[PDB]
């Protein structure tokens, strides 16, 4: 009588759900907030309003959302990267464990989409919007499932160079464009799409994150060897190695990626491998620079509309 | 040239997918399509509909909608829960392992919320359809949060029955929400409270016979294994603080803490439950008094 009373109260309500909860189960999102970088993303969108021109409100919940994808893609990556470090510090699954990271990323994903409504209240163009915001999502998954898969999997599947840039189109073109065409659909306005040197700059931030990440140790922690990462020099010396018919370098490669080692000396002969026998990473180093000339010598704006600036230090999104 | 060519005609199309990478990416996914359970889900869409009148062509998208969302939760519970075997099988993830199961599921997540377009052409109901979508799989997340947390965070914070009956609203009534306010809104003829009141005896009988099932057999009790904050152990504990039984509620959190495989010492706060703290009486003649809400009814 009692209890039914309270069951049937219950029942007849919506879940209840307070904010000291909602604090809870923010924890690990929040923690990854402490990591720069928020400025230069930020800029990139503002810089990219100059030509879209959207209403400052609205601008901010693109802002947010994007925020709340990308922080919440890795918190994610970092779990399925089993990296411990983010930004220097320590990363939020190792802190509030796995099961609470999952969980409150997952959440963000769905906040996220839940920003979407609020953009407009125009029912085809909110349409749009959630195909693009669906589209992406989609996208940035199937390219996080084939870098997982290729890195697991090893070594079944050797990429070629190819089926990386196809990879990373997924992956890191994901979020790029999603920003991107989100704004070019809320536009009040602006030119030709921008999402071709969009997808450019995608592809040059991945490559030279996997460049960094081999150079700033070689100078001097290399996770994407301790990973087993199928990285832009991987990808180059693997493929060079093979085809130069160097059988004992190749499988060395793929030795000590599989040792998921965190041992200096290991990481250093990797490194040297490529330095003296492939040269992968001149190779890299000059791959970029191209792929940047065909922005800075772009006289016909073919994929141009303070760009120069965001990609130099475009290391930092 | 040929460099930049290439990655001009890259750049300028959309991303390459195959139905072979696809098919790569789907592996933890069709290794869970292989566990049963999916007829009486259907069996319960099905029943529903002779209330919703849904045109069958709608009632398979509807059906399709919530197993994609059923199974990647399921992927992802299990990762989170630790859990080794699901129906009788080894776990996604102990077999493809846990990144590939993450993002799988995930992926599966956004599938599911594209199919939700394939049930009209009429944008003001298209609408709504993506934010009852949208608002339990927010439920659903919230209800998850907190039983984790509950768990992994004992004795940060013991939940009282009132707490745990919120956590299961939003977690297990999130499924059975979305189902049924997705066919209410597709109705061309609310069953919310009904469907409320279905979830939480789901979850709290089932809750009842993990343990039940093992103190007779027939089962693992695995979720003495995991150290969840069931509706049985959340009576125990609040019984046993109220009651002053200090080294009884000790000994709970102590045990549920250890995340033991040890049946002598899951028998042992089993028998707790059954003779100390007398919570397993309890929630037989609670799932009783609620099951009698409907059948009262
Ligand atoms: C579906 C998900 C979670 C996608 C993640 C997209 C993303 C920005 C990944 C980062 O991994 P990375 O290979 O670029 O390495 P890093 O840790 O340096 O960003
Ligand atoms: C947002 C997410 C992932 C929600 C999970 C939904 C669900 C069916 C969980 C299983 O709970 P349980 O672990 O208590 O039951 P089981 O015995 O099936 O593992
Ligand atoms: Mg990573
Ligand atoms: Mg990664
Ligand atoms: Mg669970
Ligand atoms: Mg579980």
């Amino acid at each position: 009588n009692k209890m039914e009373a309270k069951i049937d109260e219950l029942i007849n309500n919506d879940p209840v759900w307070s904010s000291q909860n909602e604090s809870l189960i923010s924890k690990p999102y929040n923690h990854i907030l402490l990591k720069p970088g928020k400025n230069f993303r930020l800029n990139l969108i503002v810089q990219i309003n100059r030509v879209m021109n959207l209403p400052k409100d609205q601008l901010a919940i693109v802002s947010q959302i994007v925020e709340l994808l990308h922080n919440s893609s890795l918190l994610i990556d970092d779990i399925e990267d089993n990296a411990p470090l983010r930004r220097g510090q320590t990363t939020s699954h190792l802190i509030f464990g796995v099961p609470s990271t999952i969980n409150t990323a997952n959440y963000m994903y769905f906040r996220a989409m839940q920003l979407v409504s609020q953009l407009t209240t125009k029912e085809p163009l909110y349409h749009n919007l959630i195909t693009i915001f669906n589209e992406e999502l989609i996208n940035l998954h199937r390219g996080q499932g084939l870098d997982i898969y290729w890195r697991d999997f090893l070594p079944e599947i050797i990429p070629t160079q190819e089926m990386y840039l196809n990879m990373v189109m997924n992956k890191t073109g994901g979020l790029f464009r999603l920003t991107l065409r989100l704004m070019e659909a809320l536009s009040p306005s602006h030119g030709h799409s921008l999402v071709p040197f969009i997808n450019l700059l995608g592809i040059i931030y991945q490559i030279r994150d996997d460049y960094l990440n081999l150079k700033d140790f070689q100078m001097s922690f290399a996770e994407d060897i301790t990973e087993g990462k199928l990285s832009f020099p991987i990808v180059h010396a693997l493929n060079f190695t093979k085809t130069k018919g160097q059988t004992e370098q190749h499988n060395e490669i793929l030795r000590i990626l599989l040792l998921r080692t965190s041992d200096k000396d290991i990481k250093l002969k990797l490194i040297q491998i490529l330095e003296f026998d492939t040269n992968s990473l001149a190779y890299t180093k000059n791959f970029i620079n191209q792929l940047v000339n065909m922005i800075k010598n772009d006289n016909e704006n073919k994929y141009l509309p303070e760009l120069l600036y965001i990609i130099d230090h475009l290391s930092e999104l």
